[PDB]
């Protein structure tokens, strides 16, 4: 079952476009009747672009949780298939159901993507790309992480990364590190979930989002800006009504350096304590 053939995918529509790769719905239809199941394939639009297509289909492959989205196959490398959410993503379903999610169930989500992290930190996985948009909605009371788009494993006898270039994604989820030095880590992985933290408390309301409130927060470029605003230890503020033991944990985990951050096998106790 992990080898679809192209000609029984029915394209539906756009989920969404990376760097140089699409998402897309379609039907896994070999019957053509329209009653096969909906899956989500990702495909690149590079010699060195799908040297990195194949590293992410064989990261996701091996990679078995409740709180990871699940790989389904491969077309061929050509398409990457997984299993399709219908919720869709963390960010948008917390807009959408704001006014019936309490304090608890954010901290059931915040648990569980703390187990998969820890998860992904057991297989040596750096994520990169920690964000509400990336966390799919399972069901009401079940989250997962996606989008292993930037993932990298990191070799036995060293526990970070350097990019020669500096990253495209949004600036506001970057550790400070990543932001002065291209380094990335299970630590900087840490920072980004202390953010993710920010955005479950804020239920992803546009008007308080990292961009809104880093660049109102904020000749020199932001990047540069962003750098010093947290060198001078500011930080995003206590979402409204966020409880005190919640903004603690984020604080911890925007702690300076890499070292001080808490890890994912620390937060997790503290997190599932707070939800009980
Ligand atoms: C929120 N609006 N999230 C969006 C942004 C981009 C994107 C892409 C794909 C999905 C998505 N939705 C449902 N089911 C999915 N299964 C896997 C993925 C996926 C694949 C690659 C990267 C991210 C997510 C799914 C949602 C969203």
């Amino acid at each position: 079952p992990t080898i679809f053939e192209e000609r029984h995918l029915k394209y539906i529509s756009q989920l969404g476009k990376g760097n140089f790769g699409s998402v897309e719905l379609c039907r896994y239809d070999p019957l053509g009747d329209n009653t096969g199941a909906l899956v989500a394939v990702k495909q690149l639009q590079g010699p060195d672009q799908q040297r990195d297509f194949q590293r992410e289909i064989q990261i996701l492959k091996a990679l078995h949780s409740d709180f990871i989205v699940k790989y389904r196959g491969v077309s061929y490398s050509l398409r990457l298939v997984m299993e399709y959410l219908p919720s869709g993503c963390l960010r948008d379903f917390l807009q959408r159901h704001r006014a019936r999610l309490d304090a608890s169930r954010l901290l059931l989500y915040s648990s569980q993507i703390c187990k998969g992290m820890e998860y992904l930190g057991s297989r040596r996985c750096v994520h990169r790309d920690l964000a509400a948009r990336n966390i799919l909605v399972e069901s009401e009371a079940h989250v997962k992480i996606a989008d292993f788009g930037l993932a990298k494993l990191l070799p036995l006898d060293k526990d970070y990364y350097v990019v020669r270039e500096p990253g495209q994604s949004p600036i506001f989820w970057y550790a400070p590190e990543s932001l002065s030095d291209n380094i990335f880590s299970r630590q900087s992985d840490v920072w980004s979930f202390g953010v993710v933290l920010y955005e479950l408390f804020t239920y992803c309301d546009k008007s308080c989002s990292p961009s809104a409130e880093f660049l109102r927060m904020m000749d020199v470029p932001a990047l540069s800006r962003l750098l010093e605003l947290l060198e001078e230890g500011q930080r995003l503020p206590a979402p409204p009504a966020c409880p005190a033991e919640v903004h603690e944990l984020m604080k911890l985990c925007w702690a300076p350096s890499p070292q001080d951050r808490p890890s994912f096998s620390a937060l997790g106790p503290q997190l599932d304590m707070l939800w009980s």
